[PDB]
């Protein structure tokens, strides 16, 4: 066991190794009561997040322990891991906090999509690299769910992880009007209109890859249906296949009250872009999502041909999920949680 201290941060009595010195807090509460520190062990910068009330009811209990199953999982170079987790708790009985440590980049993809000048040559590697770790991620049959320019860290040599997976998390509110939480998300979830699978990412890249192509957002809709307007226009309106898959009966009525719409030119679109890049674009941008680009697929497109290496798209460990079905008590969901801390093995 380490020796802990104890200081004053986010209102609350930090506790924490010895070997994290010079905590302050980082991201003004957009990514939680997290504080940037130095790792006096590895010599990185690193973000400290000190979970909130991590057991206060069955649904937060459960939150908690699938956050640190999915950060101990996740081992890839276009993915963040997790460098510790740790708790001052010497037994079961006192454990109360959790918190989680990880590498912390210097940026995000919106600031560099809003202010940079992007050649062709680093839209392919910036997406070239979120669809090697979408590859990665898919393989364990897990679901990212919220893939957006906020959740995409990038450094000065353009290098890209994936951050921020979706946990479940989003609310109603959260959702609506003109907000940048809804513009990249599939129409199959934005509208509830069947059961999604993975295939939900692969438009979220779509919708980026356009963005980094025009510095412009794809689909800023006003609200739910703004946004669907949107889309359709460029996609055209479904046809009887897809409208046979909408199980949602109310959905598939809306829909059929639209007048019908052809898919448009994307060249006429994304004026001057790359063909290749447009070709991409046309097969990731699919209404019917049993039609769209796989990420596997997506890696051996001639657009990628330069950073192209199949014998360098890792795929993930078997992942699992079992416990996701499973009904289990407070306290239950805080002792699997407390084996999880302590059986924890840090990276080389
Ligand atoms: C835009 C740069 N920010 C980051 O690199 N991340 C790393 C992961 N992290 C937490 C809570 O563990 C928050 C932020
Ligand atoms: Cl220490
Ligand atoms: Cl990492
Ligand atoms: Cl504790
Ligand atoms: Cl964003
Ligand atoms: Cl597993
Ligand atoms: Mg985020």
């Amino acid at each position: 066991r380490p020796t802990f201290y104890r200081q004053e941060l986010n209102k609350t009595i930090w506790e924490v190794p010895e070997r994290y010195q010079n905590l302050s807090p980082v991201g003004s509460g957009a990514y939680g009561s997290v504080c940037a520190a130095f790792d006096t062990k590895t010599g990185h910068r690193v973000a400290v997040k000190k979970l909130s009330r991590p057991f206060q009811s069955i649904i937060h209990a459960k939150r908690t322990y699938r956050e640190l199953r999915l950060l101990k999982h996740m081992k890839h170079e276009n993915v963040i891991g997790l460098l510790d987790v740790f708790t001052p708790a010497r037994s079961l009985e006192e454990f109360n906090d959790v918190y989680l440590v990880t590498h912390l980049m210097g940026a995000d993809l919106n600031n560099i999509v809003k202010c940079q000048k992007l050649t062709d040559d680093h839209v392919q590697f910036l997406i070239y690299q979120i669809l090697r770790g979408l590859k990665y991620i898919h393989s364990a049959d897990i679901i990212h769910r919220d893939l957006k320019p906020s959740n995409l860290a990038v450094n000065e040599d353009c290098e890209l992880k994936i951050l921020d997976f979706g946990l479940a998390r989003h609310t109603d509110d959260e959702m609506t009007g003109y907000v940048a939480t809804r513009w990249y998300r599939a129409p199959e979830i934005m509208l509830n209109w069947m059961h999604y699978n993975q295939t939900v990412d692969i438009w979220s890249v779509g919708c980026i890859m356009a963005e980094l192509l025009t510095g412009r957002t794809l689909f800023p809709g006003t609200d739910h249906i703004d946004q669907l307007k949107l889309i359709l226009r460029l996609v055209g309106t479904p046809g009887a296949e897809l409208l046979k898959k909408i199980s949602s009966e109310s959905a598939r009525n809306y829909i059929q009250s639209l007048a019908q719409m052809p898919k448009m030119n994307f060249a006429n679109v994304f004026i001057g872009a790359n063909p290749l890049a447009v070709d991409l674009l046309e097969k990731m941008l699919v209404l019917d999502s049993d039609k769209r680009i796989t990420a596997a697929q997506a890696l051996a497109h001639a657009y990628f041909a330069q950073y192209h290496d199949p014998d360098d798209e890792p795929v993930a460990d078997p992942y699992d999920q079992s416990f996701e079905s499973r009904d289990l008590l407070i306290d239950e969901w805080k002792s699997l949680t407390y084996d999880e801390v302590i059986s924890f093995v840090p990276p080389p």
